């Protein structure tokens, strides 16, 4: 039987849970299925990576490029201005999520377009990532390590920049075979210089679309009917829409900011909400019982 009361990781004050009995029953199902039924579906930015260090916000994959030696101060000025106008739409309490779709498409297209003008070479990405301020959440080596040890599928589904994300995990030593990355990947010209992005855009609000356009992945994993989902946004709740069959799904949400405004809604939609939390110890504690 599962008792969150007896799990020290769940006693941390950042752990917020509306329905602990329900959560205990989901984790109970996860444990019963063991490795053979488990898969992970996860966002990256601010979910696997830290939201902040020392009251200095940490970079998203996109910020890593925004901030690198290859990008001019004037470019960052424009990027900032984009962010200020479009982020106000993102968080607008009056617009429906569907109304925000076109605005999100513009923001990501305009900001990608400014990066494309700056001339980013594939060969520089290693240096850029090494020099950046990126940080993975505390407990990431045990997270990725237990999962790879047991061959648990991990589907990292990111509205960031795929090439940057992959380079971060590769340098961390955690880009193992069990880890599949679906993101916005760079398109490179004859000289290995960024010229655009591949595929259809993934942004914060359309992850349902991408989840459905990955049937190949999920149909191979028909038996993995127990899911752990990790996200930092309401949008990440859709990352599991492509899953073949679902027996148990546990949804863990990082609430990194706009805490007072969003806490109720997060507690309502995620099973476990982690408030201003920079570790993976709750999820690692669940893996520990399960694997
Ligand atoms: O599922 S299997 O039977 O194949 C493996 C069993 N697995 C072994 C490790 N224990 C740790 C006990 S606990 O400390 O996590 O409770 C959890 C379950
Ligand atoms: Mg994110």
């Amino acid at each position: 039987a599962v008792h969150l009361k007896m799990m020290p990781e769940f006693q941390k004050s950042s752990v917020r849970i509306k329905n602990p009995t329900r959560v205990e029953e989901i984790i109970c199902g996860l444990i019963k299925g063991g490795a053979a039924k488990l898969q992970i579906i996860t966002d990256f930015d601010m979910t696997l990576s830290r939201f902040s260090y020392n009251g200095k916000r940490c970079p998203t994959c996109h910020n890593i490029i925004d901030n690198c030696k290859l990008v001019t101060d004037e470019c960052r000025r424009k990027l900032l201005q984009l962010k200020e106008q479009y982020y106000a739409i993102e968080v607008d309490p009056v617009l429906t999520v569907e109304e925000k779709f076109p605005y999100m498409v513009e923001w990501y297209t305009k900001s990608h377009g400014l990066l494309i003008e700056q001339g980013i070479p594939k060969a520089k990405l290693k240096e850029i990532v090494a020099d950046s301020d990126v940080m993975l959440k505390e407990g990431y080596e045990n997270f990725f390590g237990k999962l790879q040890q047991h061959g648990i599928p991990v589907f990292i589904f990111s509205a960031g920049i795929g090439d940057v994300l992959e380079e971060v995990i590769r340098q961390a030593g955690v880009y193992h075979s069990n880890v599949k990355v679906v993101s916005n990947f760079m398109d490179f010209d004859e000289n290995g210089v960024l010229k655009g992005f591949k595929g259809e855009l993934i942004h914060v609000f359309n992850k349902h679309d991408g989840a459905l356009k990955n049937t190949d992945y999920f149909s191979q994993l028909k038996d993995n009917s127990n899911i752990i989902l990790l996200g930092d946004s309401q949008g990440d709740l859709r990352m599991a829409d492509g899953v073949a069959n679902v027996e148990h799904i546990l949804k863990i949400g990082y609430l990194n900011d706009r805490v007072d405004e969003l806490l109720e809604k997060y507690m309502d939609s995620y099973d476990i909400v982690l408030v201003k939390e920079e570790s993976l110890e709750v999820v690692n504690s669940i893996l520990q019982k399960t694997l």
